[PDB]
């Protein structure tokens, strides 16, 4: 396989969103992804009832490493949707790719920092995949 999807159909409010609810998880598991595979790049598919506009945020990653916390953080992203819809797309890095943590529990995490239409869904989250 070359991608995974899933389709969680998940309202976010973000100014609802307390300081340490601003990450929303996705479990591994829910893909069907096998650790042989290699994450190269993750989706996130959005959508709502008017213009989105401007969206800050970072991906986070369970991970096997231990010695920086079986955690690693993406690069901030700022990325404008002009429409009712659009992507937000996280190139993995490397050197996280390599140590992402899909067993366990593990999970991804999609970081809204700040969204100027606070109300939107997730439609979809996907994962491309190298090999
Ligand atoms: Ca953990
Ligand atoms: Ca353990
Ligand atoms: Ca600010």
């Amino acid at each position: 396989s070359d991608g995974y999807t899933i389709k969680p159909n998940k309202k976010v409010t973000y100014s609802a969103l307390g300081e340490d609810e601003r990450m929303i998880g996705f479990s591994y598991k829910d893909f069907g992804i096998s650790s042989s595979e290699k994450i190269t790049e993750v989706q996130v598919n959005i959508s709502a009832n008017k213009n989105i506009g401007k969206y800050v945020g970072q991906f986070g990653t369970s991970t096997t490493d231990s010695a920086n916390g079986y955690w690693a953080m993406g690069d901030e992203i700022t990325q404008s949707i002009s429409g009712n819809s659009g992507t937000i797309t996280w190139k993995v890095p490397s050197d996280i790719s390599s140590i992402i943590q899909t067993q366990y529990g593990g999970e991804i995490k999609f970081g809204v920092w700040w969204i100027d239409c606070d109300e939107f869904t997730i439609d979809s989250v996907v994962l491309k995949l190298e090999h």
